[PDB]
């Protein structure tokens, strides 16, 4: 038959944060600054969904970002979220919409990084066991250092695994 869901944490982050894109397009889209052209990692049985959904600003895709982050972090327990939030650089109790850590560590990123309109993605590890498949929605919001949010948000909930249900 076909291959189970491998379900991880980032399922739930990106089920999260696809909501809320799909909310705070006040267009549909506007034109997409950067687009991207490039997955490195390393696949097992990988399932990955690659859609494009800009939109104006990065501040905005952080501030959401960080609200499902925030959200979908809390079902961890007290000591598992504080590590997984100051490894990622997210303050838990910060209001989301502060530029965190994070966005600073990526807004410094993309002042060096090479230009052009075609970002290289790195989603660490995506392996499930035979029979099974790891969905991994990677969305382009169309700013290098809003990508390099989700970037970094991947590599991290993708080793974090939900039980079925």
């Amino acid at each position: 038959a076909e291959t189970k869901e491998f379900k991880t944490l980032y399922n739930l982050f990106i089920d999260s944060y696809l909501q809320k894109l799909a909310q705070h397009s006040i267009p549909t889209n506007v034109t997409c600054a950067i687009h991207i052209g490039e997955v490195i990692g390393q696949f097992k049985n990988c399932a990955l969904r690659i859609t494009n959904k800009c939109m104006s600003n990065s501040r905005l895709s952080f501030t959401l970002m960080v609200e499902s982050f925030i959200e979908v972090i809390s079902l961890l327990p007290e000591k598992d979220r504080r590590a997984i939030a100051e490894e990622i650089g997210i303050d838990l109790d910060d209001v989301p919409s502060a530029v965190s850590k994070l966005e600073k560590n990526c807004n410094a990123y993309a002042e060096v990084n090479n230009i052009i309109d075609i970002q290289k993605l790195d989603i660490g590890e995506c392996s499930a066991p035979p029979g099974q498949h790891m969905l991994l929605q990677i969305v382009n919001t169309g700013s290098a250092e809003a990508n390099c949010g989700l970037q970094t948000i991947v590599k991290s909930l993708n080793k974090i695994y939900v039980p079925p249900i």
